[PDB]
């Protein structure tokens, strides 16, 4: 047992990102969704998404779904007709095919050969299967059959947090153990026509992008083969009171549906100090702009009610605000994005850290639950 | 982080059980299955079925499905009809239930205050959801908000493996971790009408049942207050060679359907060695029949196979043929069914370990990919 696990902090070694080529301009997008759903006759609905589309703060997104594909599947463009099989075909292919992107570019930066990932976990919200797009990743980037898997399906935007807490506990247990974790999302599951009953599925239509995102994590990494990017300290994990049917998302018929309330960003805002402070207050840490931030940019309103609530000067929210602009909300993968923006910012900006010059952070998950997942970081030395 | 940490092995403190209440006896199965599905003008495939269930070696099998269900669901009855939403109104309620119902037990069994769970593993093959089954059991037992929660969702038959694995990592890397792990199966999900271009799906329908089980779990037990069953020792997986497409699992608009290839018992007997070799070399353990099996009652043929192949006195399996035969296959819940049938058969045959007298035991999970799951287990003494 004592020689069998591994000695130091689990430490992410490398990330990779992977986005559709196809990339769709929010300025236009209300025009866009709204055509190609043939939905033009719906103006107050429309006016309604050209609100909320004005007021996301994205820029662009990467989408999968082409209109040649929308002209091919009609049923997808439409409301709530049956559709699941035809969203499965494009997302059960997509979501390991654009993993394997991320996974690619993880493993090229950490420089060692495939033989050594002894682990892999895989997480989607796109879509489900057995076998899982754990194999299929497994087969496309051939890994060893013998790399021991774990499938999360079905997670939403706490995934990306989930995957890391996951790959902890499994680096730090086991001696040289290397984990390969990867989030893909594909939001062919989720696209539908516009209407008025369901003003929250407006909502996603214009927060969520696709995207994936790879991460290589060790604990005990080798002096001169491998490069410390960040080290997760700790992982916990809460149900806010009071916050029962906030975020519901069903698998149908009709593919992945999703159930928003308006109070999402208060109830987060109204309880992520106590979160800050029961995963801080061990390590005697009580300035909130004293550590770096990687939020799930879900969208523009949790990001501004937390920034408020806690006190943050802008800059503290610049790495999850940049995600949110060029991609959206992907949620699994947002939050690696949000970690590789910050590192690759830090040095360009010659700060002393890959967390912009701070030693310590927090990264958050939020999701369905309402669930708050709160993993404490530290950077690395540039 | 060396005070974060656990000292000793991940230890099963606790096991607990659950079916439901509805019966089905495999003797008369095929009747009730023609008959309930509208299909008895099918004589030749009801005649295929009665002969599968018949070498099925399944006395009963526990489902939540009864015909008063499936009349108020005629669509279910069909063989590929739009059904996807009334199945999952069923399994997304009633698997977290039965989750539940073995939860209380295993909680019992254990003794310590609900409190003490710091982490939920929930595992299911039975319909998808946000929030999952594991928000839904935190919720139904009244676990901490803080509890650290990992939903396995469309895992399959080695699922009970794979929880144990996590488990594993979770207890012996977080001091103090108390993990309690479900797995909670549905056939609701999967129950259709037969159809001679399927005859995968008929092996299905002759073979799966419904069940859960928990597990607590936990590294460094209290040595007043905690009483190990079984230590978790190492958790190793693979893909067998030239297994590509031996079992697949779709959710569709249709439900969850099946595709089993006749080769599945073949493949597997065929690569068992290897990873008994791969789990046991390392211990210097080489006699297959020195340690306890608890292998995945996945079907009569697999055992049947193993047995031979790897040379197995009829004894070693008995503890997996008792599971298949009192509740048939139960997917990713029957591993634990199996451990806990053996513990408690040990005990009742004044036996001096939990695993049959023997010291180290093997566990296998067998599924998807086509994947392989090996645990080492430990028993603990009985007195
Ligand atoms: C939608 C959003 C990008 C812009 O809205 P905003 O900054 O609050 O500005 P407004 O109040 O003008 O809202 C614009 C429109 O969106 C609507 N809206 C916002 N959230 C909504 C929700 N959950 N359900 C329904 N409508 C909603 C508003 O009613 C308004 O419609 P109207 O102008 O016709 O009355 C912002 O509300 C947001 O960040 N919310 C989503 C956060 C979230 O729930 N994330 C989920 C992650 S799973
Ligand atoms: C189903 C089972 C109980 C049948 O018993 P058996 O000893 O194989 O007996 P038989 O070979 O006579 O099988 C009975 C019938 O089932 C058919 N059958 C068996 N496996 C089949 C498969 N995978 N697909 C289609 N038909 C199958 C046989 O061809 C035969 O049809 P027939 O009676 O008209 O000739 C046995 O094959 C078994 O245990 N299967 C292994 C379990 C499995 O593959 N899945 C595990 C769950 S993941
Ligand atoms: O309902 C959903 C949609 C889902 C999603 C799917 C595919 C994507 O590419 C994507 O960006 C998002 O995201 C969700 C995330 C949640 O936290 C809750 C949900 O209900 C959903
Ligand atoms: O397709 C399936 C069915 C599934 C199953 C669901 C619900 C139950 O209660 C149950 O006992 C089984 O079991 C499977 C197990 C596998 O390993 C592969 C599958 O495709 C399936």
């Amino acid at each position: 047992r004592m020689a069998q696990r591994a000695e130091g902090l689990a430490t992410v070694l490398a990330i990779g990102t992977a986005v559709p080529a196809n990339c769709v301009y929010q300025a236009t997008y209300p025009d866009y969704y709204f055509r190609v759903t043939k939905s033009e006759h719906l103006a107050d609905l429309k006016e309604k998404f050209q609100r909320m589309c004005d007021k996301s703060m994205i820029r662009k997104r990467h989408m999968h779904l082409t209109e040649e594909i929308l002209i091919k599947n009609p049923k997808i463009c439409a409301h709530m007709e049956t559709s699941l099989d035809a969203r499965h075909a494009i997302a059960l292919v997509e979501v390991p095919k654009l993993g394997q992107g991320a996974a690619e570019k993880a493993i090229k930066e950490w420089g060692q050969p495939l033989s050594k990932i002894t682990h892999l976990v895989f997480c989607t919200t796109s879509g489900v299967d057995m076998p899982g797009a754990d194999y299929q990743l497994t087969k496309l980037l051939g890994l060893s059959p013998t790399v021991k898997r774990l499938m999360m399906y079905q997670q939403g935007c706490f995934g990306g947090a989930t995957v890391l807490r996951l790959a902890k506990d499994i680096a730090e247990n086991n001696r040289g153990a290397r984990v390969l974790v990867v989030c893909s999302e594909i939001t062919a599951m989720a696209f539908r026509g516009p209407c008025k009953s369901h003003l929250d599925s407006l909502v996603g239509h214009a927060l969520f992008g696709d995207g994936a995102a790879a991460a290589i994590i060790g604990a005990d990494p080798d002096q001169l083969d491998e490069q410390p990017v960040f080290q997760l300290v700790s992982a916990s994990q809460t149900i806010l009171p009071e916050s029962e049917g906030a975020i519901d998302g069903h698998l149908t018929e009709a593919g992945l549906t999703i159930h928003l309330l308006k109070d999402v960003p208060g109830l987060i805002s109204e309880n992520i100090e106590q979160a800050l402070e029961d995963a801080f207050e061990p390590l005697g840490i009580h300035n909130w702009n004293s550590i770096f931030w990687i939020a799930h940019p879900g969208g523009p309103a949790i990001l501004d009610r937390v920034e408020d609530r806690v006190g943050l000067d802008k800059k503290r929210m610049r790495a999850s605000r940049e995600v949110l602009s060029e991609y959206g909300n992907m949620s699994s993968a947002s939050v690696l994005f949000v970690l590789d923006v910050m590192r690759k910012s830090s040095a360009k900006d010659g700060l002393a850290t890959t967390g912009e010059g701070k030693d310590w952070g927090v990264l958050f998950g939020f999701g369905p639950g309402l669930t708050v997942e709160t993993l404490v970081l530290h950077s690395v030395p540039v």
